[PDB]
């Protein structure tokens, strides 16, 4: 997979859209770091020199989206468990976590954009990079954990390496899309939680997670049980 490695750029989702709409495919924009990094929903992505900044474009029919969803996921995880002992999760939609002191911090997220023929994965770690002081209550490093700078380039190719073999594995029929499902909802740290989540329509539905598929969320709530598309999920608390 063709790697467009920059010192800086603005956002290497917007730069990796502008690439894809005039025709590349199969391409990662790799950044040191980001003057405008965007998260879900108008956050900004704190990119200063240390963080691991990539965005993959990849062909709409490569393969099922949804299932490319989960795939990314479960990736990161099992990568970064070989540079940490602490405990991996995933909390809903996409955050990559990790507990410390009873605690889960936010070690990286994922932004994702789906077009007809192709869907662009914005990935962000944070490795070496500092956390700004006020956030570090919610935030943390790699080397923060570790306590020594991992290598960004090793990381990048093993997860590269690892969603690969697991890529070449579901066409060749050797998984179903279902175990990776199951392996989502392995590491996730959300199922099972009482939460309130506010929509891009501005309601908050508050209840218990029963279960995360494909699609989205599923609660228990007031009215019984609803279901959530994980795409229009702002905040979930
Ligand atoms: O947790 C989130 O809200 C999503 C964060 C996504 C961050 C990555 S960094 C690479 C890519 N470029 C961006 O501007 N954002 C994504």
């Amino acid at each position: 997979m063709e790697i467009i490695h920059l010192s800086e750029i603005d956002s290497t989702n917007d730069y990796a859209k502008e690439l894809a709409k005039e025709g590349k495919r199969n391409f990662i924009v790799l950044a040191d770091k980001q003057n405008n990094g965007k998260g879900r929903w108008g956050r900004v992505w704190y990119s200063d020199e240390g963080g691991l900044y990539f965005s993959m474009v990849l062909d709409s029919k490569l393969y099922n989206p949804k299932v490319i969803n989960l795939l990314v996921p479960i990736c990161i995880i099992e990568v970064l468990k070989n540079y940490v002992d602490k405990e991996l999760g995933l909390k809903f939609p996409n955050d990559i976590m990790v507990k410390v002191n009873d605690n889960y911090k936010k070690l990286g997220g994922i932004l994702t954009e789906l077009t007809d023929d192709y869907m662009i994965i914005g990935i962000g770690i944070n490795v070496n990079n500092q956390i700004r002081n006020e956030i570090r209550e919610i935030a943390i490093s790699l080397k923060e954990i570790t306590g020594k700078e991992l290598d960004k380039v090793e990381i990048l190719s093993n997860f590269l390496k690892t969603f690969e073999s697991y890529l070449e594995k579901l066409k060749n029929k050797e998984i179903d899309d279902y175990e990776i499902l199951k392996k989502y909802k392995k590491y996730s740290i959300t199922i099972g939680k009482q939460v309130k989540i506010l929509l891009s329509n501005n309601e908050i539905i508050t209840g218990k997670v029963y279960d995360i598929d494909f699609d989205g969320i599923v609660l228990g709530t007031e009215k019984g049980i609803e279901r959530i598309p994980s795409g229009i999920c702002i905040h979930v608390r």
